[PDB]
């Protein structure tokens, strides 16, 4: 595993250890085996400024929040497996650098205001709604299963919940992390790139972005 492509800084800022690094796990994505998560976490500990923040970032009713629901159904059991692998793979010195951020650790009141902005935009702006939905339709068109329009719309809202964490630097239990690692560029990361630059839906940048954009580090074998 090494850095492939970087959006938001130069290669020199990474080998200089300027930033804390988040490991965004897409639970249910076949690449995020425990072995690959361990390799992302290993790489992150070696390149980080200080901390590695592990969190659930995607999931393509016991809670009003899909990301919360995911957290309590599956995110906890995943965190339990990662913890045990880590305590056998790393020294007590390294384990102290790891923060297991739950959805509620990240989605504080400031975060929820951003999400709420997006939800309202999804409901009142039909171009924005239509665009978010097509991300969903693209994904589902590479899966076998079909989905109705009502579920497409629901899946779109799930994206908006995670959007601020990809766009802005947020704190996880009082620890700012400026960059996150992910094994592949996606349509989401290209979308976020445009949002941060105000080249698409510029109202979003005006209302939720703070001139400290999340840095995306593409890291894989």
């Amino acid at each position: 595993m090494e850095l492939h492509q970087i959006r938001g800084c130069h290669k020199n800022d990474i080998e200089l250890k300027k930033y804390n690094i988040g490991v965004a796990i897409s639970l249910g994505n076949k690449w995020f085996s425990i072995d690959n998560i361990e390799k992302l976490v290993k790489w992150s500990l070696l390149h980080t400024k200080e901390y590695v923040i592990i969190y659930i970032a995607d999931s393509i009713k016991l809670s009003d929040s899909h990301a919360e629901e995911v957290a309590i159904r599956y995110g906890r059991n995943l965190f339990i497996k990662i913890k045990e692998r880590v305590s056998l793979s790393f020294s007590q010195d390294e384990q102290a650098k790891i923060i297991y951020a739950t959805w509620s650790d990240i989605a504080d009141s400031k975060y929820k205001e951003k999400v709420k902005y997006l939800y309202n935009l999804y409901d009142k702006n039909i171009n924005f709604k239509n665009y978010i939905e097509n991300f969903v339709k693209e994904w589902v068109s590479k899966e076998k299963r079909t989905f109705n329009n009502n579920e497409i719309n629901k899946f779109g809202r799930y994206i908006l919940e995670q959007l601020p964490e990809l766009m802005v630097q947020v704190k996880a239990r009082g620890v700012l992390f400026e960059a996150y690692v992910y094994p592949y560029k996606t349509r989401i990361t290209e979308f976020v790139g445009l949002l941060q630059k105000g080249e698409i839906f510029p109202e979003i940048k005006t209302n939720i972005l703070d001139n400290h954009p999340k840095i995306f580090l593409e890291v894989r074998e």
